[PDB]
RNA sequence: GGAAGUAGAUGGUUCAAGUCCAUUUACUUCCACCA
RNA sequence: GGAAGUAGAUGGUUCAAGUCCAUUUACUUCCACCA
């Protein structure tokens, strides 16, 4: 299979077919009629209005253009008022910028209020660049919309499409900019192989530059890094994907993998081969949006992780899962059990004052002089990493993220061994320990 | 109690009785005759020849004065013959400088060939300072002989008297200098408390001066560090014992403290209480003098310790013992068992050539990326500190001292649990673990 | 909500804290939720 | 025999270890065995 042949087949995975374009076309018209009837300024932007949305995930963005002078609170009431007035059914869940999600004639719509600006310098709301993004792309993306989709499907299938916190990947917009820059998906990929953590792509200036971090300049706002929330590791994954793809291209790369059911037994055997302690801290899921949730789960992971490390449990890797009603903070450590006694350092032998303060303390064991300074043996209050975290999470819940922290305080438990393998975390477990052959399609 | 009171009763244990004195006096009379019907130039030196030896251990030092043109050839051969022809029974074991050790009418004697110089500068044989030590000390010590005797007794009861590598403590010539310097035992203990690791003591200039490290200057060799072999930790032990003695003076500071050994079962209980892995590497004690052995054992000890720590077993401390037949290298780790899997660091995601290489290796688990570099899981070859040191000891014998390495090469074993507790290391295991009572 | 910087104030730990664990006031950004 | 210092000779481990683990020559001391 030549590289150009795989792509022709890959287009079938990404070009929306007619039924979905029509559904979209008549959703759009209905939207128009409704927003006309209300006599409001609106515009269609995003992937629908540029024809770069993916087969299977049609969503229309309608943007409301308000006077710059409106208060943030006004922007909010009116935005919602109109969004609610126009959608067949709706749902309002956001993290900071207010907008309403909904459905019109079976199709998904964001209706998002923003400020009508003359320039996208000194943005007032965080969505203000969007109409300009559209304006800039409108006539550079014609005839390339399929190169965009290839890139989006390619990233989607390797789980790095989306700039949201759940993903820390590539936005659709970022994808569009890349095609405008390179000219095709193929050219994008060919070049990505040479991207580095210092790479700066400046599209408006048509230039690739070195800098302090991976930076993709927005043509609409030179200060914006379109790749701001692309995690370093996902960058590295993408360049790698590219290098692999060029060497051995297949339809594989455009097909997504789904984790496999793993018998809790295979899982038991694997864990005892590695000879490690594995456990999750399980707690009720705070009822909040993903974009609030995930940073906090990351915070929790790290915080506990660093505890495990400084208490010498030598943790290998951490992971986390949000499920329907619970969350899980997963860890794997090299030390299943540590000794009760440990060393604590005292002062040098010349500090009469402090030494005699130091060996004042009542201890089970005679303290000793080494390398000219004193040393004491103390007892740990926990000897296994599970006990360690039972203590840590009970007493440091406040540090663990505002919402998860409050959750952990109210309740949590530590699960390990087989009780843990029957829990919906096998996917993360395999991923975390790098278990071979546990994903598919 | 009141302090001078304490010294009174304590003098009785450092001072030799007429019984022991006479014993020497007449062994000295025999010596003086036997040496003079051979026309060999000689002088007596050391604690014997300045009335500063201890109740118990009595030794006599006889020094053979030799012409300087004599090579290390004629020095050894003649100087040995002489002692061999003077003593009743003798040994000739030594590390560098040759001498003969022996018995004359039931008392300990040392006869030592050396050069009769005039200048101690540009020294020839290792001991040549010693007759000059005496010349300097002869009349200077007169009176203060008791105050010396107290210092030695104090150090011996607290196990820090001597200079040999077994003790790395205080030479009995350093002990004399301190008394000479500070006047008495009480003033010596008094100022010791205020010594630092950089204290510099000079006697032929009487200056409590400071410098680069703990350096007591010999009168007869300005450039000689009489405290050279005193270990930092033992200097640290001394100035603390002094601070302790001063606050609560007791007879038990001259009573050699005995670690009356502990039951294999009370030991067992303690280690499971501490919850750590204690074990020893045991091998055939090489046939070498102490002053060769211990530095070597220290070396062997340290290398394994360092292995263990970089291997992440978190060793607590080391020790070592040498018996009739065997040496023991003792260790305690916080980690009885580590996981099989571990983390190996790959290159950074950019370096394409090296990534391929890192990825080409067969492993049981997929490698991963973390903060922009590749990592892999790999498997350990050992998971307990015992198995670990078995490996290190087999692979690295050559680096564990000349004679101790060779011995471990032939044979060694890893010794732990109750098998270990019935080996003659009970005392050192305590000292090491900080056990009380 | 999360992260980065600035100017601080606390508590705990420890012989010892500008250096470890945490708490907290003010300013300055920035990211996610739309693109 | 151990330690310190001067100029080098490698081998093993590893994606690469000029940095991790060891091997080896020349030279300049020091220290213990007596005090």
């Amino acid at each position: 299979m030549k590289v150009e042949e795989i792509l022709e087949k890959a287009l079938e995975l990404v070009i929306p077919d007619e039924e979905e374009v029509r559904k979209g076309r008549e959703a759009e018209e209905e939207l128009r009629r409704r927003l006309d009837e209300l006599g409001v300024e609106y515009v269609f932007v995003g992937s629908y209005a540029r024809n770069t949305w993916l087969k299977g995930s049609l969503e229309i963005d309608v943007f409301l253009l308000f006077p710059e002078e409106f208060s943030k609170e006004e922007l909010r009431e009116r935005g919602l008022e109109i969004g609610k007035a126009v959608l067949d059914s709706y749902e309002i869940r956001y993290a900071e910028h207010p907008y309403v999600h909904g459905v019109v004639k079976g199709v998904e719509v964001d209706v998002v209020p923003c400020y009508k600006l003359k320039e996208p310098k000194n943005i007032k709301s965080a969505v203000d660049r969007t109409p300009f993004h559209h304006k800039w792309l409108e006539g550079r993306i014609k005839g390339k919309e399929n190169e965009v989709r290839l890139l989006k499907g390619f990233l989607k299938a390797n789980g790095i499409y989306g700039a949201e916190y759940k993903v820390r990947g590539f936005s659709g917009y970022l994808c569009e900019l890349l095609i405008v820059f390179y000219g095709s998906f193929l050219e994008t990929v060919k070049n990505a192989r040479r991207w580095t953590r210092r790479t700066v792509i400046d599209v408006a200036k048509g230039e690739v530059r070195k800098g302090e971090e991976f930076f993709v300049v927005d043509p609409v706002d030179e200060k914006r890094n379109v790749a701001a929330n692309l995690s370093l590791d996902n960058l590295a994954r993408f360049v790698h994907l590219c290098r692999e793809f060029m060497e051995a291209p297949s339809l594989g790369f455009f097909k997504p993998k789904h984790p496999l059911e793993i018998e809790p037994e295979r899982l038991r055997k694997i864990v005892e081969e590695r000879g490690t302690a594995v456990f999750a801290v399980k707690f009720r899921k705070p009822d909040i949006v993903d974009d609030n949730l995930y940073p906090q789960l990351e915070r929790a992971s790290r915080k506990i992780f660093e505890f495990l490390e400084r208490e010498n449990f030598m943790p290998l890797r951490s992971a986390f899962k949000a499920s329907e009603e619970f969350c899980y903070l997963l860890f794997e450590c090299q030390i299943k059990e540590i000794s009760r006694v440990f060393r604590r350092m005292g002062p040098q032998f010349e500090d009469e004052r402090n030494v005699k303060k130091f060996l004042s303390r009542n201890r089970a064991f005679r303290p000793f002089i080494e390398n000219g300074r004193w040393w004491a043996f103390e007892m740990r209050k926990f000897t296994t990493p599970e006990e360690g975290v039972r203590s840590y999470a009970s007493t440091h819940w406040h540090t663990l993220g505002k919402n998860v922290g409050e959750s952990i305080r109210e309740y949590f438990e530590i699960i390990s061994g087989e009780k843990l393998f029957k829990e919906p975390v096998t996917a993360e477990l395999c991923e975390m320990m790098g278990v071979k052959d546990c994903c598919c399609m």
